[PDB]
């Protein structure tokens, strides 16, 4: 009989003292409530995710079907998920990505100027669910018109995606996001359909494989996938980028006298607070992992935080230090690995490292207000609030 579990009241509060436990003495966890096994060591999360034949990804089937209309990417495999990955990352890199950045630009400094002569901000609720949501919108080349019921739709199906054992008014909720989601963004994929641009959409649009294009409601699926996606981790991150650094001020210092140790500061807050904290997977066969025996049709999810501070990969693991180079390194785990790997990872470090300049250079002497923050959610995770103040 067991005692530590996911889902006691302290883990939300503060997971760490459960990576350490788990770790070290339960690192293939069963929890009863989902019927699941919580995978905590970077050796055990980073062969799982590598092994995408025996670990697949039928799990998200299940929790992504009903609100996002139809098969995500993390769902296809072989062929299918490799050549549509790549269409995917092509809105998000060469010409697309030179195209995008100036206008996320434009989307960084009209939030700082509607704050700047209050001389504070919310991190989070200023910056981050206002320029994350936009941001997405302006990847996919939806107007910026309706950006207050995109936000509101994008929390619900976030909720349904992000949560367990959801009441059954909840669900309604979610679903209810969605199919407003969806009557929203079908009109404008057929609009795209005849008048093509240079954005997401439009990719998704012109996508052929063997003279065949993919169903609407597969490129809803697609764009609500991306939507989501590009969204939620983003705006956690910024948060968490300045919040341990102004809590580290000597390391603050050396970002501010040397711009390009910004990118090791991003990656060392996505180690550090990893914001997609959990993978799930599918187990396809017998196998056994230390001495836990696992069945076909057993649920292992993979604990992206707890690996990440594992101290077989990282010395000091508890401790941010944005100098950590090359066990006592390794390539953290906070973007996944393997055929799943995130498509967003090199955009997402790109788009917080342009977002991080353009603060600390138009907020001057910034000083942290939010001197403790409180963290909410375990699959996705993050601060509510990140006040800081500037001359
Ligand atoms: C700090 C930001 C982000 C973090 C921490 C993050 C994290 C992750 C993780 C851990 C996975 C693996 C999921 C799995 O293996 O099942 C993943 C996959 C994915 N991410 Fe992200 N992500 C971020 C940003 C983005 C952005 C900006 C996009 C924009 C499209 C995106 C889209 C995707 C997609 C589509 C997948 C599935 C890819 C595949 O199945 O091959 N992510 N992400
Ligand atoms: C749940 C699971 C994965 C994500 C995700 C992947 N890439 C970005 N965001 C968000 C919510």
């Amino acid at each position: 009989k067991v005692y530590n579990s996911i889902f006691d009241q302290a883990y939300e509060i503060d997971p760490i003292p459960y990576f350490n436990f788990l770790r070290k003495h339960d690192p293939v966890h069963y929890e009863e409530s989902i019927d699941a096994y919580f995978v905590s060591k970077y050796k055990d999360v980073k062969y799982i995710l590598k092994n995408n034949d025996i670990f697949n990804t039928k799990t998200l089937a299940k929790r992504a079907e009903p609100v996002m209309k139809d098969r995500v990417l993390a769902q296809m495999s072989g062929q299918e998920h490799k050549s549509k990955k790549k269409a995917i990352l092509k809105g998000m890199t060469g010409k697309y990505l030179e195209n995008l950045m100036p206008i996320l630009e434009k989307r960084t400094n009209d939030i700082i100027n509607k704050h700047i002569e209050k001389k504070e901000i919310d991190i989070v609720n200023d910056f981050g669910k206002v320029f994350a949501v936009q941001s997405s919108m302006d990847l996919l080349g939806i107007n910026l018109e309706n950006y207050e019921k995109i936000r509101e739709w994008h929390n619900g199906i976030a909720k349904f995606i992000t949560s367990f054992n959801l009441n059954d008014e909840e669900i309604k909720y979610s679903l209810e996001c969605s199919d407003k989601l969806e009557n929203y963004l079908m009109p404008l994929i057929k609009d795209r359909k005849k008048s093509t641009k240079d954005d997401l959409i439009s990719i998704l649009l012109e996508y052929k494989n063997d003279e065949n294009s993919i169903s609407d409601t597969e490129i809803l699926a697609l764009s609500l996938n991306v939507l989501l996606a590009a969204t939620e981790p983003v705006d956690k991150t910024l948060a968490y980028l300045f919040y341990n650094l102004l809590k580290n001020p000597e390391q603050f210092e050396s970002v501010k006298n040397n711009p390009k140790l910004i990118k090791n500061a991003i990656i060392e807050t996505l180690r550090y607070n990893s914001p997609v904290q959990l993978i799930p997977r599918q187990v396809s066969k017998p196998f056994i992992f230390n001495n836990t025996e696992l069945q076909a049709g057993d649920t292992v999810i993979c604990m992206i935080g707890s690996a990440n501070r594992d101290p077989e990969a990282y010395s000091n693991p508890d401790e941010f230090n944005i100098h950590r180079s090359s066990t006592s390194h390794s390539q953290n785990l906070s973007f996944g690995t393997g055929v799943h790997t995130c498509v967003g990872a090199s955009f997402s470090l790109i788009q917080l490292e342009m977002v991080a300049i353009l603060l600390l250079k138009r907020l001057k002497n910034i000083k942290l207000k939010t001197m403790e923050i409180t963290e909410h959610g375990i699959y996705t995770r993050g601060p509510k609030s990140m006040v800081i103040s500037f001359d």
